[PDB]
DNA sequence: GGAAGCGAAAGTGTCGCAACCCGAGAGAGGAACGATCTCGGGTTGCGACACTTTCGCAACCCTTAATACGTTC
């Protein structure tokens, strides 16, 4: 109509939309909705950035687990969940999850359903109203300001059904595919990353079925919570025989062929007649995989395969190398760890897990990300529990900065409680929960402190609620002692202090900081008796 | 793991190194060795243990030295037998211990 | 007829387990090798169950109705 003419010049782009669907001009609103997901710009960095980004604002939980009403507002690059109760932050992450699927589903199959909250579990027991909700708010450019989903759920026999509103996260995934189905455009990447994640590897791996090369398979398992190592293994393995080989020889091949069955048929041959009908079918499928990987526009696997093995290398720091040998007849993933050449399976846990978490997102986001310069850049929402698991404090110093680096545009939510990943963390990013001993909590809050770039030792005391000396240890009193000691006798060493002036000697050295403090101790009370006497 | 299998059975087999995973990948000499000694009180000051496994296609094969430990888990067997005897405990935990 | 959300019904694919096979290896019998048994790795068939796809309940009442009280369709 007139007014959605008018909204639709205004920039909205549901508006463009649904008059593309009635006039199914209809070139010019189909072009306004791919230039509102594709549109973007370079900034000084040489980073594209989307005109229109697309990130969780924000969640609520009523009635949800251990929640009677929680809020949080979620920041549009990282947000980082810190507290002692675990089982409430992964909650947060699986109400996330829950919702997300429904974007998944309806970028796969028109009418596909996410999934649902349990009656028995997700439900408070205590609710009053006997309902659980979860309710989020997602943007999407000033265009689409605010995209809000709730999933509901009732308890048996209550007198009224609560139900999911999940229309306007429905709409906007339609736009994606439908827009997608006739050009393709750049699709958003959402993922999940339990601690799960931290599981044995198969040495052992399946041949190419040929589902591992679909566009779609970016969106099998995302939000399971172990990620897919194995089909990036098998999709990585495929990746390389495709650059030894060359396509359309094949093609070529079966075309010399066919030309040459047919000629046999002309010469008077009519037994080979059903052979030639086979493998003119086998022609035409091989042209439509070509047409369609042409007419899909996906990158040459030769640069799908660089634009991985430099992300694992930049990201993962003992990686150097990756690539796929071919001994003893079967294919080996092989990389340069620490120096040294190694298969995947005797990689540290550490490593391997690592590996797998940025192998994976790496493989979806090339997948789904097929017109930018360079896909890591493309759109998403990434939540990673415990990211410091397996970590030695050297990692924990460069795992968020390497992965922001890598991933500009991607929203990560994750959950550590690492003060040294927290160093490198803005205080407005991070979220405490400190729950009530029933585990309810209504908001969430920023720290106090500034984190980023300040010690360890002191995000430790401020933030974490941890002495940095061990109470439980004696020889942490023994200073504290030592001083009171100093004080009782006017600043002079008697024999007592003497003796544990030299305990602390004997037991931290002569060149520890203990011993400084104790030796400045001396001095200072010495000097100041001093000047009692001389007064 | 020597040990364990002969407390519980005469001739019981340990465990053994992988030919896969366990030998160095550049090590000229393509054979691994474990070599481990066990201290029991000043009659048995010394039970050396050796663990030895040659690559995968190495012409000549290295053999592990375990008679020792199946000396001493031979004793703690047999005397248990006769008349009960208090045990060692041997475990391990693992990361794996965490998953479901 | 069939919105929006939901779940029944029915078909398909996944995946982990059990049973099996194989070669390696320490070294019983008694005094020269190498019997028997277990480790470790791989393959294959099976079936329970997760995943996928289609159907169908019935909101709304279209710009467009009338107003003395009852009954029936």
């Amino acid at each position: 109509t007139k007014q959605y003419e008018r909204k639709a010049k205004g920039g909205n782009l549901l508006s463009a939309f649904e008059l593309y669907q009635r006039n199914s001009l209809v070139g010019e609103w189909f072009e306004m909705c791919r230039d509102y997901i594709q549109d973007g710009h370079v900034d000084e960095s040489g980073i594209f950035r989307p005109d229109n980004a697309f990130y969780l604002r924000r969640l609520t939980l009523k009635d949800f687990r251990r929640f009677s009403l929680l809020e949080i507002k979620l920041e549009e690059d990282l947000t980082v969940i810190i507290g002692n109760n675990g089982k409430g932050k992964t909650s947060i992450l699986y109400a996330i999850a829950k919702t997300l699927s429904w974007f998944v589903a309806n970028i796969l199959k028109e009418g596909g359903s996410g999934q649902r909250l349990s009656e028995m579990t997700d439900i408070k027991n205590d609710a009053e109203d006997r309902y659980s909700d979860v309710s989020s708010t997602f943007f999407f450019g000033k265009g689409l300001k605010s995209v809000p989903i709730r999933l509901s759920r009732s308890a048996l026999g209550t007198a009224e059904r609560r139900d999911s509103e999940v229309k306007p996260a429905k709409d906007l995934a339609d736009i994606w595919r439908v827009i997608n189905e006739v050009n393709t455009i750049n699709l958003p990447t959402f993922a999940l990353y339990n601690v799960e994640r931290s599981q044995p590897f198969n040495r052992n791996i399946k041949d190419n079925t040929g589902r591992r090369e679909e566009r779609f398979d970016a969106y099998s398992q995302t939000l399971g919570g172990a990620g897919r190592f194995d089909h990036f293994v098998e999709w990585y393995i495929y990746l390389h025989k495709r650059t030894v080989s060359d396509i359309s020889s094949s093609i070529k091949e079966l075309e010399q062929q066919v030309n040459d069955l047919q000629r046999t048929v002309d010469g008077g041959m009519v037994s080979v007649k059903s052979l030639l009908e086979q493998m003119k079918f086998k022609l035409s499928e091989a042209i439509e995989r070509n047409d369609a990987a042409v007419s899909s526009r996906v990158l040459t696997e030769s640069v799908q395969k660089s634009i991985v093995e430099k992300a694992i290398c930049s990201v993962v720091p003992s990686i150097s190398n990756i690539w796929v040998e071919m001994i003893t007849g079967s294919d080996l993933v092989k990389v340069t760890n620490d120096g040294h050449d190694v298969t995947i399976d005797q990689l540290s846990d550490g490593q391997r897990v690592f590996l797998s978490l940025v192998a994976d997102l790496a493989r979806r986001m090339v997948m789904l990300n097929p017109l930018l310069e360079n896909p890591l850049e493309g759109r998403g929402i990434v939540l990673i529990d415990e990211i410091e698991l397996h970590l030695h404090p050297k990692w924990q110093q460069e795992v968020i900065l390497n992965l922001r680096s890598a991933f500009p545009n991607i929203q990560f939510i994750i959950t550590t409680h690492s003060p040294i990943v927290l160093s490198t963390i803005e205080k407005r990013c991070i979220r405490e929960f400190e729950p009530n001993d029933d585990g309810d909590q209504s908001f969430l809050d920023s720290p106090d402190m500034q984190t980023k770039g300040s010690e360890n030792a002191q995000i430790l005391e401020q933030v974490m609620n941890v002495h940095s000396t061990p109470p439980g240890i004696a020889e942490s009193h023994w200073l504290g002692n030592f001083e009171l000691l100093l004080l009782d006798n006017s600043g002079e060493l008697d024999n007592h202090s003497q003796v544990l002036y030299d305990q602390i000697k004997a037991h931290f050295g002569i060149d520890s900081i203990e011993l400084k403090k104790a030796d400045s101790l001396i001095r200072i009370n010495k000097m100041k008796n001093k000047l009692n006497k001389i007064r």
